[PDB]
């Protein structure tokens, strides 16, 4: 071939498609029996497929100008184009973010025709055995033969949900070929409580709180989720990439408002109300009765708490530090930070600096998004740029 | 004189104090019986004197880069250096508010001990009859005699609060001298219900929910009050002042979570619970009784609900269309929008482009703050300013 790619999820098919149209002949294989299974369980299966807002900021990196050449090469509204023109209906949520209508396997349907159009061979249920330098580029072995290459591209995805055929596979070739690796980790996960946290927090699983996770500079302001394993909605995915392991995360409950300010207005205007109940007003009724019994004021009455009193009572409602004991790890995690270094890699190509035709794209490498379409337009914007010079 | 102010208010003072360090010597004139009077009840009593981001965007008015001058002259961190100058304990909250730790008092009580030292003198329980131009400047005619003066500055406030000593002095020097006047309003002020809203929201009097108020283009995520007279809090004192009667705004409770999403994840998880048991775990206990009812749920089990319908039950909550019956006028709101037209006024200076030595500062411009700061922050820039000139 001129091209093999290993990898067919989103950054690997879009790179597929790029290089089929441009003549050149390409082949794909992965080791699934179906392409893009991460995209088809995405968004909740209708696949939040990019961000309106995607620029260098939204992601993590070693290089966090590394990215800013892709972007601004292949831009949300550029997918967008691509999803009308098959006629795959979508539309906004929150935060920027793009759904599908229908479901995510319209999308795979799509890039699959793309891929039909172009001329690229797909080969799926094949596993890599091995990947030599050649003085002609590429030969990898695989479970159903050999195949010689001048370019190679590396779209095997992250470590995150092991269950639907994610691998390391690209780390171990960067190694192979002496690209350094920048430490991986679950990140957009789920976080653990200790037996003791979840005891206290006992009877709370299932409360759903409009907050602020905040570590140290990031913070990010969406649901949080109380269940029996500890604590996830989307603003703890999103802080699990910044926080790391013996440190506190603070929440914010309620974000946009003054719990103190609040209080101290109702103490006035009705007096002989019950914390537990003033506070009923403000927060879901089971948050409400922890934070009055945790303050050991429950049936008090909101007329005879001091300012000292309600300060304290606010701030520990809306400046909550806690300390996780872990991660869910990668059953749970959406994606990997970390993964190869962006220093060995050419930004305007995503081409192996130190190895001629050897090619890096997608989650595999050291660029992070946040939560809400991000990580997908990562995909689609380096699968493109490579796809332009395989 | 070679100056005479009307108005011992926030903007009143600092001009005072800025033309007595210049040695030119002052009159402020006033007729209640005590100096800011509204600073002393303002920011709870505590004074919410500044906003560290105050800029261009925080102000509405017909010429919107009008105020672009003075805020850049004199900054929040001027009049922090002032406060902290006179030992005078100040903290953040939340939005960029700075108030006082002790009260508001501390800031009269300083602006008091500047002109004294500046060497203004201060007139009060003083009312103001007439104004005429003279060959030589101004004449004004008080209860207490006639003052000569040079330059005449007009920093008599808005309409808010009449029985605080709130009038339209300004305006009608405005007309009196051939300036146009931007039609006035109650801004920052709640917004009232009527009769049948009223008994729709029969129960739900005395919750506080974070919330955007939105406004066409205009939102602000804060607190909103629900009471008898019908909708407080910061979000709806923001949004007043965009808001036009006959016209809807729409409430977004708990912005910053996808409620459609949580309720569908409660509905896997758990199942068999009470429509209005699952609301209660995400907002305040009255509200998912109101929610349910209204889309007459209650005691349906959350696992009968099919996707629309939670879709149109998170819609009711998050995109929730009320028109307001009207404000609650002067008595009550915070601040006076519209006033004095800018144009009509020098920029640099705050001096009437058609009449030397006639001035207008602080409230009684067409210049209007959001809720946090911003009008203190506008009054100081704008007393300032003229204090330069004066
Ligand atoms: C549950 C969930 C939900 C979401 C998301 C993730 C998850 C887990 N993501 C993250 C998103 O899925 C992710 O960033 C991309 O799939 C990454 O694109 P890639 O092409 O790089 O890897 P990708 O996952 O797409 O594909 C890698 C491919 O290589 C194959 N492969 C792996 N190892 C192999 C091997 N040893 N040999 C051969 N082939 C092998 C795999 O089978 C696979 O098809 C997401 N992102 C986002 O922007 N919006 C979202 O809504 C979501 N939602
Ligand atoms: C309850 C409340 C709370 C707040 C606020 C307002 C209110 C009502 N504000 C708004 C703020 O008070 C306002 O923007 C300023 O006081 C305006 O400054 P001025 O100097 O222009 O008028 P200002 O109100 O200060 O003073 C005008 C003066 O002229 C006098 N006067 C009026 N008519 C007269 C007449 N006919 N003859 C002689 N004298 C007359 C008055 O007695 C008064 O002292 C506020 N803003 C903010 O930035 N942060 C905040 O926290 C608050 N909080």
């Amino acid at each position: 071939q001129d091209v093999v790619i290993i990898g067919a999820g989103a950054a690997g098919m879009m790179c597929a498609i790029e290089a089929g149209k441009r003549g050149r002949r390409v082949l794909v294989i992965d080791h699934a029996r179906a392409p893009g299974e991460k995209i088809r369980i995405s968004g909740g299966g209708r696949c939040n497929f990019t961000n309106i807002h995607a620029s260098p900021r939204n992601f993590l990196s070693g290089n966090p100008h590394f990215c800013k050449s892709a972007l601004a090469r292949y831009r949300p509204q550029d997918f967008v184009a691509l999803v009308e023109r098959h006629g795959i209906g979508w539309h906004e949520k929150t935060l920027g973010q793009l759904f599908c209508d229908h479901s995510a396997k319209d999308i795979i349907r799509m890039l699959m025709a793309e891929m039909k159009e172009a001329g690229v061979q797909l080969r799926l249920e094949t596993s890599i055995g091995e990947v030599e330098r050649t003085a002609s580029g590429f030969r990898v072995t695989t479970s159903a033969g050999t195949v010689d290459a001048a370019s190679l591209v590396v779209a095997s995805g992250g470590k995150s949900i092991p269950k639907m055929g994610a691998t390391g596979l690209a780390y171990r070739i960067a190694e192979q070929f002496g690209l350094p690796v920048v430490e991986t980790r679950p990140a957009l996960v789920p976080l653990t409580l200790d037996q003791a946290q979840l005891a206290k927090l006992g009877a709370l699983a299932g409360v759903a709180a409009d907050a602020e996770a905040r570590f140290g500079k990031a913070a990010f302001r969406e649901a949080v989720l109380i269940t029996h394993r500890g604590l996830s909605g989307p603003a703890i995915l999103q802080i699990s990439s910044y926080w790391r392991e013996g440190e506190e995360i603070v929440l914010r409950l309620m974000p946009d408002i003054d719990i103190a300010s609040i209080l101290k207005g109702m103490r006035r205007a009705n007096g002989r109300q019950a914390v537990q109940t003033a506070l009923a007003d403000i927060l879901p009724r089971r948050l409400a009765q922890f934070f009055a019994d945790e303050a050991k004021l429950t049936g008090r009455m909101l007329a005879d708490l001091s300012d000292k009193t309600i300060d304290a009572l606010a701030s520990s409602i809306q400046v909550w530090a806690v300390k996780p004991a872990g991660s869910e790890g990668y059953r749970t995690a959406e994606v990997t930070l970390g993964g190869v270094d962006t220093r060995a890699l050419d930004s305007r190509t995503m081409q192996a600096k130190e190895v001629p035709g050897l090619y890096f794209v997608g989650e595999c490498v050291d660029v992070t998004g946040w939560l809400g379409g991000y990580n997908f337009q990562w995909a689609w914007a380096s699968g493109f740029v490579a796809g332009q010079d395989v």
